[PDB]
């Protein structure tokens, strides 16, 4: 919750606006106290306030960054593992040669986006009329 973001929220930021695997790890192995459920929450709440702020370019390549570490966190708990020992697989797994991993994730992408998109749209009906 609240001063991990007072204390990080620049590299929260930072890493949001990377996109190349070898960027994110590298950032991530750098930086291994951002691996956790208040980074993935505060770049959710950033996608929307960017959307509904018609930064949707940008509100795509944070969603990208946002799926990255939502995928580190649920690996985690399948592995039962602490997703700061384990985030490295995450890069390992997208990179394989089925494509299968990668595919779910670019679903799960997708996914996201369109509930970004509506629930944007529900801030401003919130107060819109």
């Amino acid at each position: 919750h609240k001063t991990f973001v007072e204390k990080y929220e620049k590299q929260i930021k930072h890493f949001g606006m990377l996109r190349r695997w070898d960027d994110s790890q590298k950032y991530l192995s750098d930086n291994v106290h951002l691996v956790c459920e208040e980074t993935a929450n505060y770049l959710v709440i950033w996608c929307i306030d960017l959307e509904v702020e018609e930064k949707c370019a940008l509100m795509e390549q944070v969603a990208h960054q946002t799926i990255v570490m939502q995928f580190i966190l649920e690996l985690a708990k399948s592995l039962k593992v602490d997703p700061r020992a384990c985030f490295r697989q995450f890069f390992t797994k997208i990179k394989t040669a089925d494509r299968q991993y990668m595919e779910g994730f670019n679903d799960e992408l997708e996914a996201f986006k369109e509930r970004v998109r509506g629930r944007a749209k529900l801030r401003i009906e919130k107060a819109m009329k």
